[PDB]
């Protein structure tokens, strides 16, 4: 099998296979229901199946017309179950839930339901029972394009429904209550906070489902230019929703990571920074004639902290310092022999202070890594430029 990262899966640990939206991983084994081992070209690990999208020709398109019609009848039953079992009971229970609590945890979820019935209704009209592969559906998306914007208001306040859901879950009253409703509407053994997560999950699923329908769709197909037309529109609304969601998450995994680093000296990282750019293992000389230390480098926007692995507990990292990139420039050294300094070089570059005569030498192993790095530095500057600007 082969899937595609829908979203980044940032991880404070090295174990978890980390990746960016688009990275394609190869699935080896899927013993678990919601946990499978992924293999990448150089990286390897286990990823969350919930954060990824699975992948003659007419038969392939027809299959496409069917899964889509099915994932939506599925997604709607979820909405029905959510409002019928969860929202309808909370309102009745004026004694456990205020109007404020209800708006916070649910929101316009009901509003999205109304939208979905009619969007489902129009699609079922377009489906071709005789020859499923002729289903002209591209348009159905194109006429309901202005409705999908209600989702953005649901993504903004989603994390506020989780905080109020985690606060109520602590009480045994709300536990049994939430466990009681889940059993009445006949839902799987997934909680409430996970169901409230399906809408924020489908709006994204839409773009991939469409791309897949465009590969097995031919150009003369009366639907072709429409299938291509619906893909684009959605995409914008999905980016506008993310960029918010990708950026917001990357702040918890940082402070989370900083409390893991031993003997941390200095101000917290989020005081000046708020985004990590690139990390790896490189050899570095603090000053000319100095001793070579093997350290693991972390390149943030505005700064770069360096640490020292525990020799036996490889996952253990000691804090050994940090470099301010605002004052430093990245001199790209050429192989051969260095001037005192006075060492020999292979895949090395340099960091020169802007006002001082301060200099630091770095040594990667592969050329792939000196490139990735020198590209990582070009990235942290455009970001501070893009940020400050």
């Amino acid at each position: 099998v082969s899937a595609e990262a829908v979203w980044d899966h940032v991880t404070m640990a090295n174990r978890e296979l980390a990746f960016k939206a688009g990275d394609v991983i190869k699935v080896l084994d899927a013993s678990n229901k919601d946990w499978w081992w992924g293999q990448i070209d150089d990286e390897e690990g286990w990823f969350p199946a919930s954060f990824v999208r699975l992948w003659n020709r007419d038969q392939m398109r027809a299959n496409v017309i069917n899964e889509i019609m099915s994932t939506e009848r599925h997604y709607i039953k979820h909405l029905k179950d959510i409002c019928e079992g969860y929202l309808k009971q909370c309102r009745k229970r004026r004694d456990m839930f205020s109007d404020e609590q209800l708006k916070v945890i649910f929101g316009n979820i009901e509003d999205i339901y109304r939208f979905q019935m009619g969007f489902v209704r129009d699609l079922e009209k377009q489906y071709n029972n005789d020859d499923p592969h002729l289903s002209e559906i591209g348009p159905c998306f194109l006429e309901h394009q202005d409705g999908f914007w209600i989702y953005s208001e649901y993504c903004n306040n989603h994390l506020d429904a989780c905080m109020e859901l985690s606060k109520l879950m602590k009480d045994s009253r709300y536990q049994h209550f939430f466990e009681a409703c889940r059993l009445l509407q006949q839902m799987i053994d997934i909680a409430i906070d996970g169901f409230l997560l399906t809408p924020v999950q489908k709006i994204c699923k839409y773009p991939l489902q469409l791309a897949e329908l465009l590969k097995y769709t031919a150009q003369d197909h009366s639907d072709y230019r429409y299938v291509a037309a619906a893909l684009a529109v959605m995409r914008n609304v999905t980016q506008q929703i993310n960029e918010r969601k990708r950026r917001l998450e990357n702040i918890d995994k940082i402070a989370q990571w900083q409390a893991s680093v031993l003997d941390w000296e200095g101000d917290d990282i989020l005081d000046r920074s708020s985004e990590l750019i690139y990390t790896g293992e490189m050899a570095w000389i603090y000053q000319p004639y100095g001793r070579n230390q093997q350290r693991v480098f972390f390149l943030f926007d505005h700064q770069m902290v360096l640490c020292k692995k525990d020799l036996i507990r490889r996952d253990i990292l000691y804090y050994k310092g940090r470099i301010d990139m605002d004052k430093y420039e990245v001199i790209d050294i050429e192989d051969g022999r260095d001037d005192d300094f006075n060492v020999s070089m292979k895949n090395a570059f340099k960091l020169h202070n802007k006002e001082t005569e301060e200099v630091h030498l770095f040594f990667a192993k592969k050329l792939e890594e000196k490139i990735r790095w020198l590209r990582a530095f070009r990235e942290e500057r455009k970001m501070v430029q893009e940020d400050e600007k």
